[PDB]
């Protein structure tokens, strides 16, 4: 896990790493989960395999948790569905925000670049309204569902300014590939 960048943002610490999330020295790590909180792959699917052993059976536990907190099977943009990060909380990690961000397919507009925002900001307000300090995001969209990483990037770093909260302390954006990485920490170098 190497941090790359680190500045303030109004009360807030904010920090751009490379690395594994599920790895990361966060109270609350953000899952980057499709709808039906399915983790058939990318991040949602380490996130699974790292949380309860086996994937299929985060998959079941997301689910419960979503109906019991929403009554449906599936969640909209910048609903968040708390899971507790099981295996993980002998790390220090011990919840498991569950967002959903908009599928690109490479394009960008100002309706995908909304609910991608509250992708975003809704996990940092549920960390607000449950007192955590800490949290840490994935690229949110940036793998399967396609969406241009800087664009993501941009509008993590809008979510995290326009933010108003006086729990949260510290905030982060993990990204996995160090090529990707290399991109956001450009992002974060020209936006402060
Ligand atoms: N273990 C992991 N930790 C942090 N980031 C990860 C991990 N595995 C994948 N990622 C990154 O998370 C981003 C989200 O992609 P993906 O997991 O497919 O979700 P989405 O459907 O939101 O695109 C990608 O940029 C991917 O490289
Ligand atoms: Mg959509």
């Amino acid at each position: 896990m190497e941090v790359l960048f680190e500045a303030k943002v109004g009360d807030i610490t904010l920090k751009l790493a490379q690395g594994d999330i599920t790895q990361y020295p966060a109270k609350a790590i953000v899952n980057a989960a499709n709808k039906r909180l399915e983790h058939g792959g990318g991040v949602a699917y380490a996130i699974a395999k790292a949380c309860a052993g086996d994937a299929g059976l985060y998959t079941e536990i997301s689910k419960k948790a979503m109906r019991e907190q929403f009554g449906r099977d599936y969640i909209d943009h910048g609903e968040v569905v708390v899971t507790p990060a099981m295996n993980l909380e002998e790390r220090g990690i011990k919840y498991v925000f569950h967002t959903v961000g908009p599928i690109c397919s490479g394009m960008w507009s100002e309706e995908l670049k909304e609910k991608l925002y509250k992708a975003f900001l809704g996990p940092l307000e549920k960390a607000e309204e449950m007192g955590v300090e800490s949290i840490a995001f994935p690229a949110v969209s940036a793998g399967i569902y396609g969406c241009d990483l800087e664009k993501v990037v941009e509008t993590f770093l809008e979510a995290v300014k326009n933010f108003k909260g006086s729990a949260v302390k510290e905030v982060a954006l993990v990204i996995y590939d160090r090529k990707s990485a290399e991109v956001a920490l450009k992002v974060f170098e020209r936006s402060l």
